């Protein structure tokens, strides 16, 4: 029975497969694993299963016990792992890049609906016990049906958003540098725009599902906001650094933007302090893939990786 | 210009039409209208536009000056008007009963979604600055796709809901007293249940869209709850007296029900005190029809009834 260190508690179905295959050292999270704990514990274990929370920079990869020739990361990304360093040392890394499409689409829909319908301010009025009863002008939002949704980025997640968005009778327009199949645009009656500027124009609702690129970093800013229709509503579930916070906070205040629904922020969890008191925001602590079905696919996937190192085959989601 | 009293501030478009055709006394919500003030002011005007907040029962219809033979209620119901006493005294009464179907279906879908995805808890974590950053078990809920939705009451709102739910890939099973036409059912691949019980049994998510009626009043109680799957989620946008508050607070606390998303409460705004603290609830201050598109259809309809009275024609939404 090979031994593995699991740095954080995962969903029970994941943990249980792990314990039916390995001698697991499961760490809790109260006082999360410090890297030095990992480096230490690493010596009694054959393999690591880490989260994006363990930042394995070159320095740390070089500090790792030579016992370990396997790191599975419970994540879609690997921004926290030096894959070069791992590769030179012959440390094989894999990841868990599936099972989060629908879950994220759902949250993008939720944020669009909750923003049109002022759910955050609703919740507050009740919890805070400041509800005087129904009046005709109290927390009045707007309906989604026959409003235009501009989706920037029309891949798996942007497409599943369009599915859930056509159920509310929204009109779906998009821009991506990859134009989807005709068979596909038809599926959603999605209108392609060959330019971002062309899309911002028609976008009463705007969804950032775009890939982060140095060139697209902070693109959502003052100049981009002024191309949106007045009182436009923007949601972001992609990458917090696609948005320039100062300019978003300023337009929400000016009403240039009606509402914002953000799942991800630049600098999370130390999000720009302006967000906290803005009443026209609906804000989540990165719970895009926070669904049990998603969180277990990721875990079974991170387990598949380990399985295939110890089985002597190629890692199913081979990063290194 | 015939004078009218409008008891509450209404949307901007409706107020504008009102003051086009009428000399309007507009009463603010600052210190809301009291009955006496309404009675005193009815002497100086030709008709009343009131809301559901003005309870015009017999003892108040008794006080009404002989000049008022017109009453329009910005409201879908008329529980607050003694329609008899009105007929007896020759007072013609109409309501505004359209333009809330989609708005309410949206709010029912938002509560199903924000419940599965624990949206109230997210907003609370951000706003309180209690967010430690992403972790695999932070605020994990469940996806809606391929889950079964049970709808109690397949009217207009029930079917705008099934539409919006089949976009999230839910399976709609339903119970209504009069089974729906063969074509409705196909629209939504809905599955008919010949009893509420055989419906309750399959309902991982459950939506009360039933009418408030002697037999349905307080129908949702411990014996119904136990008939649902373990940890089902229940939303109610219909009426608060359809739900036995004591037995839902208990079952939510047991975990017998996972979540409840409610728009309406027995006693609102004086809702059961044991809701405020429950973390597995997503709760709104009754904003099922709080979209500016609905709120304005409603006041145009309410103005319609007054145009007809002064025209010699029947009110379009004649109650009495």
């Amino acid at each position: 029975k090979k031994k593995i260190l699991i740095t954080w508690p995962l969903p029970e179905a994941a943990m249980a497969r792990a314990r039916e295959s390995y001698d697991v050292i499961a760490h809790g999270d109260d006082p999360k694993i410090t890297i030095d704990e990992m480096i230490e514990t690493a010596k009694s274990v054959d393999a690591l299963l880490i989260t994006l929370n363990e930042k394995c920079r070159k320095e740390v990869i070089d500090r790792i016990p030579e016992n370990i020739k396997c790191i599975s990361t419970y994540s879609i990304g690997f921004d926290h792992i030096d894959l070069d360093a791992c590769k030179a040392r012959g440390i094989k890394v894999g990841n868990a890049p599936h099972g989060v499409t629908v879950a994220t689409a759902e949250i993008a829909m939720l944020l669009l609906l909750g923003s049109a319908r002022r759910a955050g301010e609703g919740e507050k009025m009740i919890r805070t016990r400041s509800w005087p009863g129904w009046e005709p002008l109290e927390l009045v939002g707007e309906k989604l049906d026959n409003k235009t949704l501009g989706i920037y980025g029309f891949g798996s997640i942007g497409q599943a958003l369009a599915k859930r968005a056509q159920g509310f009778d929204m009109d779906i327009d998009y821009f991506d540098t990859h134009r989807a199949s005709s068979s596909d645009e038809a599926s959603y009656q999605a209108t392609f725009h060959d330019s971002l500027d062309s899309l911002l124009s028609v976008s009463q609702f705007f969804s950032l599902n775009a890939p982060s690129t140095p060139e697209t970093r902070y693109f959502f800013n003052k100049a981009t906001i002024k191309s949106l229709p007045q009182g436009a509503i923007v949601v972001n579930t992609a990458r917090g650094d696609l948005v320039d916070n100062e300019l978003v906070v300023a337009a929400l205040e000016a009403g240039r933007l009606a509402y914002a629904g953000f799942d991800v922020f630049a600098g999370e969890p130390n999000i720009n302090e302006g967000y906290y008191d803005l009443p026209n925001t609906f804000l989540f602590p990165h719970i895009g893939s926070a669904a049990t079905q998603a969180r277990e696919d990721m875990a079974h996937q991170a387990n598949d990786l380990i399985d295939a190192l110890f089985g002597g085959a190629d890692m199913s989601y081979a990063l290194a």
